[PDB]
């Protein structure tokens, strides 16, 4: 139906500026701590801890099959990788800063992508 390619084009139109707002985002982790899963093999009891690990590459997967709907799909995978990091390691550790300073950086992002997302409708 035409109305089926319509919302197709919507959904393709958001893929395109979620695709922008992870790659500000992710311009906020310069270290690249966030870059790709906790590895297993390197932190074997991380799933005990961790119930739900997220990381950049594993959205970046899900944005390219156009799997976030909408922009509060996006910002739920943004948050774990924060709050996942900010578990796991304490408070004293470059692992915890770079997550604050991720989520106070990409605070600001975030804010004008919503603004976009419901004026762009």
């Amino acid at each position: 139906s035409m109305e089926q390619v319509a919302m197709e084009l919507r959904l393709t139109e958001l893929t395109r500026l979620l695709r922008s707002v992870l790659d500000q985002l992710q311009d906020k982790d310069p270290a690249r701590i966030f870059a790709q899963p906790v590895s297993l093999k390197e932190v074997p009891d991380y799933l005990d801890h961790i119930k739900h690990p997220m990381d950049f590459a594993t959205m970046r997967k899900r944005l390219e099959a156009q799997g976030y709907k909408n922009l509060h799909e996006f910002e739920e995978d943004f948050d774990l990788i924060i709050d996942n990091c900010m578990k796991y390691n304490a408070r004293d550790t470059v692992f915890y800063r770079a997550a604050v300073r991720l989520r106070d950086q990409g605070g600001v992002v975030l804010r004008q992508a919503r603004r976009e997302v419901d004026s762009i409708g």
